C-alpha cells in the first residue's frame, strides 16, 4: 500500500503516497467527478505531457507505482510525480525574516532556475500560463538548494487547444484575465514570473492589498508607482527597502520594469530575449566588491575573467 | 479627494443612495470600498 497527501487544485489532489519501505516518495494527482468529454480527455492530454517532458527545475512523473495501483475510482488514469522535499516557494516567502525581502541569490537561484524551465516550455509551446509561489519547491540540492515547479497544467499547448481554464485556487497573481481575452500570448507567463520574482525580491508586486478587479486600475490611468491615504502603496518604479545587492537594483527597476506588463511583454533598445538574454546577462557578470576602511564603506565592480590587481588598483 | 464640482449636485448624489439603501440595503454599491469603486462609475 501507501502513504499521506499534499495541495488541491487543477482537478483534484496532488498525494505524497509511498511504497512504505525504502520510501518512494511519488506525487498523485488523481481526478474530479467527471467532466465534459473533452474536459476529461484533457487531463489525458496532461498526463502524456507532464511525462513527455523533463526538465530539471520542473518535475517528471514516475508513470504508476505498480504496487497497489488503481485505487484509482475512474477507470481513468492518474499521475506520479517525483515528489520533492518541503519546499513549497511559499513556505519561505511568508518564512518571517523574508519580510522586506529573500535577498539571496536564492533570487538568483529562483530567478534562473525558473527562467530555465520556462524556457523549456516555450521551446514545446506550452505556456504555464498560471505561476504563483505555491507550484513551486524549493527543495535541497546536491549543491546549491534546487527548485522545482509542481502541480501545474493549466497548459494552453499550442495545437493541442487548452487545458481546463479551471480558474482555481489563488487568482491574486495572473495577468490580464479579466477573465478571458483573446491575448493567451506567450507574454503572460513573462508577467506572473516579473511579480512573483518581485515578491520575491521585496514582499508585493504592482500590489495585494486591495485585490484582482480592484486593480484592473492597478493598471494606471501605467510604468510608473503609485498611491496612498494614509500610508499605503502600490508600486513599480523604485524597488523599496529590501536587501539585495547595491547594484542589483541595477537589474530590478530596469528588468522588472520590463516584465512587468501587457500584451506584448520588449526592452526597446533591442530586440533581445524576454527573460533569458537579459536576464541571464543581468544574472552572470562577475562581481567584485572591495569594502574600503576610508569609511565609505563599500565598493563594487564588474569583472571579466581577463583582468588582473593593477586594473583594479 | 477634491476635484472643483463641489456644486449643489453632491448632496442629490448621497441622498440618493442613502435614499436607494433605505428602499433596499445597497447603493451603485458597497461592499468594495472607496477608491475600490471610482471603476463604480463604470467603464
Amino acid at each position: 500500500e501507501m502513504k499521506e497527501r499534499l495541495g488541491t487544485g487543477g482537478f483534484g489532489y496532488v498525494l505524497r503516497w509511498i511504497h512504505q519501505d525504502t520510501g518512494e516518495q511519488v506525487a498523485i494527482k488523481q481526478c474530479r467527478q467527471e467532466l465534459s468529454p473533452k474536459n476529461r480527455e484533457r487531463w489525458c492530454l496532461e498526463i502524456q505531457i507532464m511525462k513527455k517532458l523533463n526538465h530539471p527545475n520542473v518535475v517528471s512523473a514516475r508513470e504508476v507505482p505498480d504496487g497497489l495501483q488503481k485505487l484509482a475510482p475512474n477507470d481513468l488514469p492518474l499521475l506520479a510525480m517525483e515528489y520533492c522535499e518541503g519546499g513549497d516557494l511559499r513556505k519561505y516567502l511568508n518564512q518571517f525574516e523574508n519580510c522586506c525581502g529573500l535577498k539571496e541569490g536564492p533570487i538568483r537561484t529562483l530567478l534562473s532556475d525558473i527562467s530555465s524551465a520556462l524556457r523549456y516550455l516555450h521551446e514545446n509551446r506550452i505556456i504555464h500560463r498560471d505561476l504563483k509561489p505555491e507550484n513551486i519547491v524549493l527543495q535541497p540540492g546536491p549543491q546549491r538548494l534546487i527548485h522545482k515547479i509542481i502541480d501545474l497544467g493549466y497548459a494552453k499547448e499550442l495545437d493541442q487547444g487548452e487545458l481546463c481554464t479551471e480558474f482555481v485556487g489563488t487568482l491574486q497573481y495572473l495577468a490580464p484575465e479579466l477573465l478571458e481575452q483573446k491575448k493567451y500570448t506567450v507574454t503572460v507567463d513573462y508577467w506572473s514570473f516579473g511579480t512573483l520574482a518581485f515578491e520575491c525580491i521585496t514582499g508585493f508586486r504592482p500590489f495585494l492589498p486591495n485585490w484582482q478587479p480592484v486593480q484592473w486600475h492597478g493598471k494606471v490611468r501605467i510604468v510608473v508607482y503609485d498611491d496612498l491615504t494614509g500610508a499605503v502603496k502600490f508600486s513599480s518604479v523604485l524597488p523599496t527597502p529590501n536587501h539585495l545587492s547595491g547594484i542589483l537594483a541595477g537589474k530590478l527597476e530596469r528588468w522588472l520594469q520590463c516584465m512587468l506588463m501587457w500584451h506584448q511583454r520588449t526592452d526597446p533598445q533591442n530586440p533581445n530575449v524576454g527573460c533569458f538574454q537579459a536576464l541571464d546577462s543581468i544574472l552572470s557578470l562577475k562581481l567584485l566588491s572591495v569594502m574600503n576602511m576610508v569609511s565609505g564603506r563599500v565598493h563594487t565592480y564588474p569583472v571579466t575573467e581577463n583582468e588582473n590587481l593593477q586594473n583594479l588598483k
